């Protein structure tokens, strides 16, 4: 049925448009990730602003015109060192898969609407994930864990996948001679 007037039309705007500031929020940390010295960090931070995208324009697609008015709070700010910014990311995606969208999603079966209160709590998954890849990020950070463990393992550099065995990734990268900063610890999910 129609979503015109219900309460979930409204929370749909309302996660939108909260998508949509985290969307521009991890892109931004993204950046500053970079400037820290965490690529895969950095990485990290885009993929995660190009999924925010998606979880947007699925509640987008919902939706069927006209303007209507929110009222919503968001953060005002900031940007900030790269493990602050993991810590602030990290709240966010866990007040939207605690709160906001199972709040959401219990509304949407109300109301009737059982196709969206499914999607809401299928993008509460995703976050779920996000806030773990960001607290763990976090504690790698203030661990001093990022580039350096406890036993030997493997390295790859992001910039050309040279491969290092090690303790800790290389002050250089010995193939294209890029920092430290390129280096993560190698993965094989496959
Ligand atoms: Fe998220
Ligand atoms: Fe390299
Ligand atoms: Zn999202």
């Amino acid at each position: 049925k129609s979503l015109k007037g219900s309460r979930t039309e409204k929370n749909i705007l309302t996660a939108f448009a909260g998508e949509s500031q985290a969307r521009n929020r991890y892109n931004y940390f993204g950046g500053q990730a970079k400037k820290d010295g965490f690529v895969q960090i950095s990485d990290i931070f885009a993929e995660t602003a190009d999924q925010e995208r998606e979880h947007a324009k699925r509640l987008f697609k919902f939706l069927e015109g006209g303007d209507l008015e929110i009222v919503a709070a968001f953060p005002a700010g900031i940007i900030a060192d790269t493990h602050a910014n993991l810590i602030a990311s990290a709240a966010g995606e866990h007040h939207e898969y605690t709160e906001m969208y199972p709040s959401f999603a219990r509304i949407a079966r109300e109301e009737g609407y059982e196709e969206i209160a499914r999607v809401f709590a299928s993008i509460a998954v995703a976050e779920e994930f996000h806030e773990k890849r960001f607290l763990d990020f976090a504690r790698n950070i203030k661990e001093g864990r990022v580039f350096l463990r406890e036993q030997a393992t493997k390295w790859r550099c992001r910039n050309c996948g040279y491969v290092h065995e090690g303790t800790g990734a290389p002050e250089l990268c010995p193939a294209c001679a890029h920092p430290k900063a390129h280096f993560e610890l190698l993965g094989i999910n496959w």
